[PDB]
């Protein structure tokens, strides 16, 4: 049922790499005011790989908070054991989060019928609305648009973020579902054409800068105003690209430094945006009107 | 300056999931028997990670135990936390082990410099020898032979895992060390070409099932014996393509539960081998003579 832009926040962290719990309020609220529809905590871009397990919990705790309410929130709860999953699950479950969103198992590449008892299990272990997550790239698995759609038919299992970037995968996909459950664009490159298809919304790295603009490119596309996607999608469309120079969220996490809303702690193996590059991101933001 | 054939060996199970000490005791004098130059403890074979933080010390400690020094003893201990990778090294040399090995992180895809640094923090965080480990197709990152070879100037790096399967790349960066660490193949298929060109052993999966004739043609093919290194592996060639016919440790892990020597416990989201592989992988086994 959630709908919209939902951004998929990163972790603000002091240099020394703690957590920076007074920027994250701030980057809370801001995103409420702008207009930013829900959150992801502690997904990937919110660097769930380096957060211990209690970080995990406090920064979902954190988020929750501070929305009070007023968007729902979203806990990034993946990992590649199927009781590692659960056990994150159930915290995020017991946290209050509105829904969980689960990566498929990375590095570890089980069958499609593995990937399916993975998700089964966990759907029959907590009583929480499960979004899947594919992003093949990353992860060395790919979760077929069959598997999703057996998947669709387990109680709890309400979507999928879809990150391949393949456009007519994903119509594919939306209408094989017939509805069943949600589809979302894990692309922000194509994310306005898979909403204008059909999708729910997007899960989002350049909501994180532009959150006001994100907004709208997905209620118009929701809306299905054809026209009105491209002209606004138009307008950020560098943003999309030049914000994976380096690997997500390396170059996201820069952007925000150079906004003034973070500092620069991001945890090995990940490292602040090569210098190189630095010069390019400021271009971007200012031409998108951002700095 | 460990040679040979070094089995990534399976954690064998009950039924239920939970490690079968017993089978994994009598794998470890198996090996030992059949002439296995060292083991790796909870590698990607060994489901490292669907082990608890306990389970993974227990295996290595009792790994450490049966061996009783006869033969050294490698600990898995990557993660994609850099943190997280340094506590579990340090477990490791605490434990006695011999060296590690640490995967390059998966899923979060750090840049060639935060690989470098991952590495580095390390090897200066833990003076124990360090053997990296590629396999781009798992983790969705490629540490490149330029990196490799930065990384091979850090004194406890001492060798690298190569699991491309490319051998003209594994031939280059063998070139380029000219010595300054070990390659290893992680590549079965290839692995006795790679040790013909110069690598010091094969961190092997084939050698969980085919010990004996595994160590036969690491040892020929160190030798540069190019005639006998084919024949022998000739002889086992069709095993270093169907242990891999589904996500490996899976097939590898039935095919030593059809030799008798563990159960059939497996922790999703890996599942056990798929019913429709299972005759053509008794008929591998029959046909090299291992049943
Ligand atoms: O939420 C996530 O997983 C994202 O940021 O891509
Ligand atoms: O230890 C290992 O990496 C393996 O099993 O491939």
């Amino acid at each position: 049922t959630i709908q919209g832009s939902i951004v998929a926040i990163v972790t603000p962290m002091l240099k020394d790499g703690g957590v920076d719990w007074k920027s994250l309020e701030k980057l809370v609220e801001w995103h409420i005011e702008q207009g930013t529809n829900s959150i992801v905590a502690v997904g990937t871009t919110g660097e769930a790989s380096t957060l211990s397990m209690e970080e995990h919990t406090q920064v979902i705790k954190e988020i929750i908070r501070v929305a009070n309410k007023r968007i729902p929130i979203i806990a990034g709860t993946g990992a590649n054991s199927t009781r590692e999953a659960i056990e994150l699950t159930k915290a995020a479950k017991d946290l209050g989060a509105d829904a969980a969103l689960l990566v498929t198992p990375y590095y570890n590449k089980p069958t499609q019928e593995g990937l399916y008892q993975h998700y089964k299990a966990i759907a029959e272990a907590v009583e929480l609305p499960l979004i899947l997550y594919n992003v093949p790239g990353r992860t060395g698995v790919d979760l077929s648009n069959d598997t999703a759609v057996r998947l669709a038919e387990i109680p709890n299992i309400v979507g999928i973020k879809d990150a391949t970037g393949d456009v007519p995968r994903g119509k594919a996909l939306i209408d094989a579902l017939n509805g069943k459950m949600a589809v979302y664009s894990g692309d922000d490159e194509t994310a306005w054409e898979l909403m204008l298809l059909g999708a729910d919304g997007n899960i989002s790295v350049t909501a994180n800068i532009a959150p006001k603009a994100m907004s709208e490119v997905c209620a118009v596309a929701i809306a299905k105003d054809e026209q009105q996607a491209k002209t606004l999608n138009n307008k950020i469309a560098n943003l999309h690209n030049i914000l994976f120079c380096e690997s997500n969220p390396i170059p996201v996490k820069w952007a925000l430094h150079e906004m003034g809303l973070i500092d620069t702690g991001i945890r090995l193996p990940l490292t602040p945006l090569a210098e190189q590059y630095r010069e390019p991101l400021r271009n971007a933001l200012k031409d998108a009107g951002i700095i």
